[PDB]
DNA sequence: TACCGGAAGT
DNA sequence: AACTTCCGGT
C-alpha cells in the first residue's frame, strides 16, 4: 500500500515546495533542475516507495532509463543537474 | 565520487 | 512497465 507516484513525478512534486529547495531546485526556465542534496532526496524517495536502502546510486539508474524514455535527459558537465525533456508538456497530458 | 548502460530481480 | 539492485568501465 506504498505511493503510485512515478519518480519524475516525486521530483516535480518537491520541486513545487519551497521546503524543499534546499535539496532540489529549478536552475533554469525551461525544465532543468539540479540535486542540491542527492542523498537526502533518494532517503525521501525511498521512504514514499517504501525502500529504506534506497540511495542516489539507484536513484539516478531510474533517472537514467527516462533518457531512453525522453523524460528527462542529464545536463552534460554539471554535476547532479538534470533537464525534463519537455516541461510543463508532461502536467498536461 | 559522479555518470553510464547491461542484466536480472520485484 | 517502472523501477530496484548490482556491476564494471569511462
Ligand atoms: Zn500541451
Ligand atoms: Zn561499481
Amino acid at each position: 500500500m506504498d505511493s503510485a507516484i512515478t519518480l519524475w513525478q516525486f521530483l516535480l512534486q518537491l520541486l513545487q515546495k519551497p521546503q524543499n529547495k534546499h535539496m532540489i531546485c529549478w536552475t533554469s526556465n525551461d525544465g532543468q533542475f539540479k540535486l542540491l542534496q542527492a542523498e537526502e532526496v533518494a532517503r525521501l524517495w525511498g521512504i514514499r516507495k517504501n525502500k529504506p536502502n534506497m540511495n542516489y546510486d539507484k536513484l539516478s539508474r531510474a533517472l537514467r532509463y527516462y533518457y531512453v524514455k525522453n523524460i528527462i535527459k542529464k545536463v552534460n558537465g554539471q554535476k547532479f543537474v538534470y533537464k525534463f525533456v519537455s516541461y510543463p508538456e508532461i502536467l498536461n497530458m
